[PDB]
């Protein structure tokens, strides 16, 4: 199995790139060149390396690299924006909001894994927005297609888990996989202000979230801002993903930043300030058409 | 009747924001605000009257602005992309494209006429993408839209057009609002393509289409590309264009600049050489993602 689950020429520079995995500017669109159009399956390993995930849930590594290599595939080259390209930006972001210094030791390593894992599979199959019950229905495919996988040969990256744990990392899984769907956008918000104003700190300056109820709401919040964090990145960046979203947006008052960016990410900035203020700072740079 | 058949308090500022308005750089953006919110009926108004369209097909100047104010009243303003300001955007590209000097004195007033109403009405009533037969559905829809709103009292701005002449422009409008459907961007472009090679142009250095043939794939392909010309307009335009589109994809290899916009505007420019040349400048200046 190689360093990073998959296999390329330039294996030296996508190491060096791959350094900078604990950072919120990743030049993503880098690693995917270097990695052979497989920046999932290496930012994935990249991370859980990182993590020490593998030790931790006993998860072989052929059996990674299978699992990842066969889902990178179930997401659609062909779809500009909602690729695996996509999934493994959403994967790395959610691993730098984690590490936030306000998040320091609130989450256990089975919730770490659950978010991360929901982040790469949260658009796997994805058809393109043009080509989309009214209960998350393609949320529901994403982790249908996501959960499947795991059952392929040699690809139960879970295969050490207890049954106990399954049971709860599935549910986080789903949860907020399904927390990805912008219809909830607006009631996932105000779950977020109430979690904001009732906020607890310690005297070391971290979050208290004793209570699950109030981590899984965090956690969806953050899967949600990582899917929703394109604006948060340097505009060399966020112009990439720009024209990814353009081209799907026409394959065959208002305002995102404004109104759907801004909204969110503020919210997420006072829940950890000050850690996450470079992100607004930056949002606020994207935000100015004449700069 | 106003002098934009909109009523406004900065009349003034309007005016002279309207003095671009044989100008790629328009800040349409600039003239919703001075117009009311009202960018469609203001432009139409703006163009209509450097045309000299009124006297010469004898519209009555409170009938075009009944009419406009009621197609601008069918555009949905919480759709953030495809709504009047994107329809005044198109006409008013559609109104420079024609005025481009390779094709001086080529259409008649009454082609002009059609392209103009027909960008006008092209999203007309646009639920928004993720809202959205297998042929041309949507832009029948906008066409059926555009039309009956012509039959309310005293919105006929065709009036005073011969039988002859509003079957000639009825059948061009829907050619050119069917020319906006994506799904027939590939065909349009092998079209243009084929225009290109087999060129014709006077010692003046103007085109010749004297066949209507040639004309209608023309014109079809200016309206596609006055509604692709976002990316060709100056940045700070182009990036709040892209702010609107990426709202509505979020509402409720790959790349769109590579892809869509410069195989288009390339045949375009060798259409017309050297009118387009500047476009294309703006456009290779927008593709530079560290620029
Ligand atoms: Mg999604
Ligand atoms: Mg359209
Ligand atoms: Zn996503
Ligand atoms: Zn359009």
């Amino acid at each position: 199995v190689p360093r990073f689950g998959v296999q390329t020429d330039q294996e030296e520079q996508l190491a060096k790139e791959l350094e900078d995995t604990n950072k919120w500017g990743l030049d993503v669109f880098k690693v995917a060149e270097l990695s052979g159009n497989r920046p999932l399956t290496a930012i994935i390993f990249s991370i859980f390396q990182e993590r020490d995930l593998l030790k931790t849930f006993q998860i072989p590594a052929d059996t990674l690299a299978t699992y990842l290599l066969m889902l990178e595939g179930h997401y659609h080259a062909n779809v500009a924006y909602h690729n695996s390209l996509h999934a493994a930006d959403v994967a790395q972001s959610t691993h730098v909001l984690l590490a936030t210094p306000a998040l320091e030791a609130v989450f256990t390593d089975l919730e770490i894994l659950a978010a991360l894992f929901a982040s790469a599979i949260h658009d796997v199959d994805h058809p393109g927005v043009s080509n989309q019950n009214d209960a998350s229905v393609l949320e529901n495919h994403h982790l249908a297609v996501g959960f499947k996988l795991l059952q392929a040969e040699n690809c139960d990256i879970f295969q050490n888990l207890s049954a106990k744990q399954r049971l709860s990392l599935r549910r986080m899984v789903i949860d907020m996989v399904l927390a990805t769907d912008m219809s909830k956008h607006m009631n996932l918000l105000a779950d977020l202000k109430t979690m904001v104003e009732t906020k607890k700190v310690t005297s070391l300056g971290v979050l208290l979230l004793d209570n699950y109820s109030d981590r899984i709401q965090v956690l969806q919040n953050l899967v949600h801002c990582a899917d929703l964090s394109n604006p948060t990145k340097p505009l060399p960046l966020y112009r990439q993903w720009t024209d990814r979203i353009m081209a799907e947006f026409f394959q065959q008052q208002v305002g995102f930043i404004d109104y759907i960016a801004h909204p969110l990410w503020e919210t997420w900035a006072d829940l950890v300030h000050p850690d996450a203020q470079d992100l607004l700072d930056t949002l606020e740079d994207n935000r100015e058409w004449y700069q």
